[PDB]
């Protein structure tokens, strides 16, 4: 159980 | 319609 930052795709 | 990499709090 652990947030963080982290890159992905997404589209607009 | 374009999409990239972007920094997201992501928990786990």
């Amino acid at each position: 159980r652990i947030c963080q930052f982290v890159l992905i795709r997404v589209c607009r």
